């Protein structure tokens, strides 16, 4: 239907369960990749006979383990996290930091995963015609490289028009990423998905205990007082995310428009030249240093 295979990846602002103004992942970038239901050469589509459904839920105790729930669906090939502060950018990963500071709370989520067809790629392609007219005008040598420098990643953060950076090449490096993110999907099931954020107060949960329901299987059934966020991948936006009827229309909307729901990437220097790859990977280094949130 849209073609996502190949599409740029910025796994420092991406996040695979959504974000209020995005339909999709955030950190989605152009496709990267060149290509020819029908299926493409080098690759392969696959169709399913239904919305496949999937459910997973799981307590998330720490921004370790959010980082970790959202790196299932983000995630290089084979599984292995991106790491490198992972949607540290991402709005939806300052409001749960935000949420989860408050530490007087336990907060759960629920992925429902609606996947209606799967593509990717197989083991040297051909890139669109604005990466490598970009890539052309990428250089060898990435400045902040040298721990002497004018720019550095917090001088960046600071005044990224300051005289010290405008003088190195960073910042033309930083455009090509801010265009075309720092990784590319190589793997891809799209189509829909519904994620909520329960947030509840650790006295209601004990409650739960001692009545002997299962406080994940409560959560299950019930989607017992709680606050929501809802989360959507995938179809058309509705005006209420919270609204019974808004989750019935999207979930039959997101047949017409399917989006990425779980996919794997790759690292963008394996599609640049060779002189230009340690370069790019430095680059990609201090953009996730820069951005990204350490502390
Ligand atoms: C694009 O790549 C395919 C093989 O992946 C190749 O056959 C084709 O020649 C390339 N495009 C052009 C315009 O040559």
């Amino acid at each position: 239907a849209i073609n996502y295979l190949g599409a740029g990846y910025d796994h420092v602002r991406g996040n695979p369960v959504g974000d209020p103004s995005s339909m999709g992942d955030p950190g989605i970038r152009p496709p990267v990749l060149r290509f020819t239901v029908l299926q493409p050469l080098g690759g392969y589509v696959r169709q399913y006979v239904a919305c496949r459904q999937s459910e997973t839920i799981s307590e998330l105790s720490n921004l370790s383990d959010y980082q970790n729930e959202l790196s299932v669906d983000a995630s290089l090939q084979g599984g292995d996290p991106i790491g490198l502060n992972s949607f540290s950018a991402s709005t939806g990963y300052r409001d749960f930091a935000k949420e989860v500071s408050k530490k007087d709370t336990r907060t759960y989520m629920l992925k429902n995963y609606c996947m209606r067809y799967e593509a990717g790629v197989a083991q040297k392609w051909n890139v669109t015609l604005a990466f490598a007219a970009g890539v052309s005008q990428l250089p060898d040598v990435f400045d902040a490289h040298n721990p002497e420098c004018a720019c550095s990643a917090e001088q960046w953060r600071q005044d990224q028009n300051a005289e010290a950076c405008t003088k190195t090449n960073v910042p033309i490096w930083i455009s090509f990423i801010e265009q075309f993110g720092t990784h590319f999907l190589v793997r891809l099931f799209a189509g829909g998905k519904m994620t909520y954020q329960v947030t509840a107060k650790r006295s209601e949960v004990e409650k739960m205990r001692n009545m002997g329901i299962d406080v994940k299987t409560q959560l299950k059934m019930q989607l017992m007082n709680v606050q929501k966020e809802t989360l959507v991948i995938g179809g058309r936006p509705p005006g209420q995310v919270s609204d019974p009827a808004a989750l019935a229309a999207w979930a039959d909307t997101v047949e017409e428009l399917p989006m990425p729901v779980k996919f794997e990437v790759q690292p963008l220097y394996h599609l640049l030249p060779v002189e230009k790859q340690e370069a790019f990977k430095q680059a990609v280094t201090f953009y996730s240093k820069a951005v990204g949130l350490t502390p």
